[PDB]
């Protein structure tokens, strides 16, 4: 779920923010 976009600081779940 969480915890795969902190490695590109947008955190997490969305279709690109
Ligand atoms: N939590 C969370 C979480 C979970 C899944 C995510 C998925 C889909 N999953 C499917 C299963 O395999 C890994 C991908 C895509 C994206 C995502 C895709 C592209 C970008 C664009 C714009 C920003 C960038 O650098 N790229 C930003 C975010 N963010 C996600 C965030």
């Amino acid at each position: 779920l969480w915890q795969r976009r902190q490695r590109r600081g947008e955190e997490r779940k969305a279709p690109e923010n």
